[PDB]
Order: structure tokens, then C-alpha cells, then sequence
């Protein structure tokens, strides 16, 4: 899948799909 | 629900209910 | 169980068994 670790809500074609971290802080994993 | 992100054990009327972070370190989510 | 919070893959006799943190960054929990 194509995924991004996001500061913001998942993009329209994406779904919240797990957990990642940005600088050690929990963040949305967004996948399409 | 009423929840707090705790350094300590959940208070008496609270239950461990998920995961949060305090300054980027995993911590207890306590809810009542 | 005997567990370690690892930067690397779990050792041969170990299995990935949960999540821990090293300096506030998610890491493998490896247990045997
Ligand atoms: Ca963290
Ligand atoms: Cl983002
Ligand atoms: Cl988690
Ligand atoms: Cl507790
Ligand atoms: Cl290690
Ligand atoms: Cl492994
Ligand atoms: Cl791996």
C-alpha cells in the first residue's frame, strides 16, 4: 500500500491504517 | 468519558482504557 | 517471560511480542 505518516487528517483517498511516529510522537498512519 | 493521561496508576474510580503520551513517552490513559 | 526492548531484529530464540520505547521512540519488544 501507499502510506504516509501524517500530522493532519488522512487525505480524501486515504484511510487511517495504523500508528507511526513523527519525532517520537504518535501520529496517524494514512494509507491508500 | 472523562479521561486523563497519567504518570501514575489510574485512580480508584478510573480504568486503564488506552494509550497516550506524555512528552512523547507512552503513558496510561485512565478513564471514568 | 524474558524480554528485551530492541533496536534490532529479535534474536533467534526470541519472538516479537509487543511494543516498547527507546528514548521515546517505538521499538520491538522481543521475548523468549
Ligand atoms: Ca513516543
Ligand atoms: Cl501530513
Ligand atoms: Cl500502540
Ligand atoms: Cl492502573
Ligand atoms: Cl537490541
Ligand atoms: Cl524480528
Ligand atoms: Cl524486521
Amino acid at each position: 500500500a501507499t502510506c504516509y505518516c501524517r500530522t493532519g487528517r488522512c487525505a480524501t483517498r486515504e484511510s487511517l491504517s495504523g500508528v507511526c511516529e513523527i519525532s517520537g510522537r504518535l501520529a496517524r498512519l494514512c494509507c491508500r
